[PDB]
């Protein structure tokens, strides 16, 4: 006769070894939770996984979102579709996604997050930008901004007045306010970006 209760204490081992497996290797660990029943093998449900991220390596969930692979490239758009940016300006926005990943060193990697970030945000926020090339643009000039003042490898600092000169023509056939480049500054100035 079936006991429902082994199946589950089963299952929770077998979860717990299938995290472990992702840890080391996200492609492997997703194989082996798919063929023992324990997630489906469908963008959505796998993305739901890596953005609860329980018990797992943040340097994984990014190592699997930057594989340029058919089904991990579906992935990364349902994830980054599961982030809640409505209502919130492009620096504290950014703080939410990049909490839940640690970014791929690889250039072409961060592009491909980078772009579905920026594309999700003025979606979420019409009219905050003109452009979704804007978005991406500003998207990197906070990053590298955080770079620039926080990392001290990075001899001579930008100052508000150089990015906000850089940044200011980048919407339309018309400028953005000031007010909203001065604030993404002071933003990631005074507070760096918080990474796992
Ligand atoms: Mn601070």
């Amino acid at each position: 006769e079936a006991n429902e209760g082994s199946k589950t204490l089963q299952r929770n081992r077998k979860m717990a070894m299938g995290r472990k497996k992702f840890n080391m290797d996200p492609k492997k660990g997703i194989q082996f939770l798919v063929e023992n029943e324990l997630l489906q093998n469908t963008p959505e449900e796998i993305a739901r996984f890596l953005y609860k991220g329980e018990g797992l390596n943040k340097t994984a969930i990014g190592d699997y979102l930057g594989e340029r692979e058919e089904l991990n490239l579906a992935v990364l758009h349902a994830f980054v579709d599961l982030h809640e940016f409505t209502d919130l300006n492009l620096v504290q926005a950014l703080r939410q996604f990049l909490w839940s990943f640690r970014l791929p060193g690889e250039a072409q990697k961060i592009d491909r997050m980078m772009e579905a970030f920026a594309q999700r945000y003025c979606l979420c926020n019409p009219g905050v930008f003109q452009s979704t090339d804007t978005c991406y643009v500003l998207s990197y000039s906070v990053i590298m901004l955080n770079t620039d003042l926080h990392n001290p490898n990075v001899r001579d600092k930008m100052g508000l007045e150089r990015f906000v000169a850089m940044n200011r023509g980048i919407n339309e056939g018309g400028d953005l306010p000031e007010e909203l480049l001065r604030n993404l500054y002071d933003s990631i100035r005074n507070e760096p970006f918080k990474i796992p």
